[PDB]
C-alpha cells in the first residue's frame, strides 16, 4: 500500500469547472467528483471533489490556491483525511503500491 | 489545520428531514447529504457532518441511533480529518495554520 | 466504538453487479455505493465504499476486484481508517 492524503473539497456546485482546472494544473494523477446537498429547504447543491496525493504538499497547493481565490465568495470546506492506495494505475506507478526494495 | 471528526451516517432515503433536524440541532455548523445505494441494493442517503469534538459527533450519533435505529436501517461511523479551509467551521481564528 | 477499515473501490459504472457480488462473496456486512464522476473530461463512474472489521478481509476484496478486473477497467482502490459508532451487523448485539 502507498500512503497517501485525500484531499476532500465541498464547495458551491458552479465552480467546478475551475476547481477541476486547478487539480489538472497541480500535478495530482486524477480526481473524483460527485453532486451533493449541503446545508451551511435550506439544503443547495453542491459538489464534493476528492483527490489522492502522494504528498501533503501537493494537497496543500490546491487546497491554499482554491481557498484564495474562492472562498472569499463561495462557501466551502476542504479537509484531508488519511489513506492508502491498495491497487492504482497511475497513482502508484508500473510496480503497483506494493513495491519491496 | 484544526483537527475534526468526520462523522458519516448511512440511512434509509425517508429519515433525511428527520436527521438534518437533529444535526442542526447540534450545534453542528453544516452537513452534506447525498443519495446512495446500499446492501446490508436499497436507496439509502449517507449524510457527512465535520465535528469539532468528539464529543459533538458522539451526541450526534447517539441521538440519531437511539431515535431511529432500532426501528430504521444505518450506520454511523467517523474518520479523523484534519480541515484545512472552512469559514464556519473554523470560525475567525482560522483552521490554525502554523499549529 | 469499534475499529473499522473503510475500503474505497472507484472503478467504471459497467461492473456495479460484479464488484457488488465479489463484496458479498468476501463476508463483508454490507457497503454504500454512489454514482460519481472521474478524471484519472470527467466520466461517469461509481464509487464502493464497505466498512470491514478486518484489515485482511478489505485487502481480500480490495485483491480480487484488481486481479479480476484493472487490467481492463479504469479504477482506484484505497482505504481509510475509521470507527463504527453503531451498527446493528457490524458490531453484533452488545453494539459498538
Ligand atoms: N462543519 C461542516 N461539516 C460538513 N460540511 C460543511 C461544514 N461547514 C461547511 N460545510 C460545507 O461547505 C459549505 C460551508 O461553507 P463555509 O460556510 O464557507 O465553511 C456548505 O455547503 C457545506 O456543504
Ligand atoms: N459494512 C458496511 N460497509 C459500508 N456500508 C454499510 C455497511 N453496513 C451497512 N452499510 C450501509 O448502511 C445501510 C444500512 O445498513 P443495515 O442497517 O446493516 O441494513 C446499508 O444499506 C449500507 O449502505
Ligand atoms: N489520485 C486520485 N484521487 C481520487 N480519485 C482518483 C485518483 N486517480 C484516479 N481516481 C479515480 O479513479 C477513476 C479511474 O482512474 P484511472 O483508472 O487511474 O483512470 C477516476 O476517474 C477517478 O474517479
Amino acid at each position: 500500500a502507498k500512503p497517501a492524503n485525500k484531499l476532500v473539497i465541498v464547495t458551491e456546485k458552479i465552480l467546478l469547472k475551475k476547481i477541476a482546472k486547478i487539480i489538472d494544473e497541480s500535478g495530482a494523477k486524477g480526481y473524483t467528483v460527485m453532486n451533493t446537498g449541503g446545508k451551511g429547504s435550506d439544503i443547495e447543491a453542491n459538489i464534493k471533489f476528492e483527490i489522492l496525493t502522494e504528498t501533503r504538499e501537493m494537497a496543500e497547493e490546491i487546497a491554499d490556491r482554491v481557498a484564495v481565490k474562492y472562498f472569499n465568495d463561495y462557501a466551502g470546506i476542504i479537509y484531508i483525511c488519511s489513506a492508502e492506495v491498495l491497487y492504482g494505475h497511475t497513482f502508484c506507478g508500473p510496480e503497483g503500491c506494493s513495491a519491496w526494495s
